């Protein structure tokens, strides 16, 4: 009933907001738009701070099933990519769920991307 302050959240590293609701207990897998996940706004914008967050808790790191795509790619065209480093920390493994050889090695030609490749 609120989605913009809980979406908002996610993507104005109100990191502090995100963090109330989930305080509740565990529910980092709510479709806050229409079908996208709390990872994608985090990871495209969450201060890098963000995503790791609702990622501690459960992780919709992998979840995706109809967007046949992870987040860690979400990050990896945005030039962040300073959270795909502390990302597969976890696991993530990297095309687990993109097209082929795509996450990194079709993604583009900066090596902090290629860095997943690694």
């Amino acid at each position: 009933m609120c989605d913009k302050e809980f979406m908002w959240a996610l993507k104005n590293g109100d990191l502090d907001e995100v963090k109330d609701y989930v305080a509740k207990g565990e529910d980092v897998n709510r479709t806050l738009e229409g079908g996208r996940k709390p990872l994608h706004y985090a990871a495209d914008c969450g201060q890098l701070e963000i995503l790791e967050f609702l990622l501690l808790k459960g992780a919709d790191i992998n979840a995706p099933d109809k967007h046949h795509i992870t987040p860690l790619l979400s990050a990896v065209y945005e030039g962040h990519v300073s959270c795909v480093k502390l990302l597969l920390s976890k696991g993530a493994d990297k095309t687990v769920k993109g097209p082929d050889g795509l996450t990194a090695l079709e993604a583009t030609d900066n090596q902090a991307i290629k860095a997943l490749l690694q």
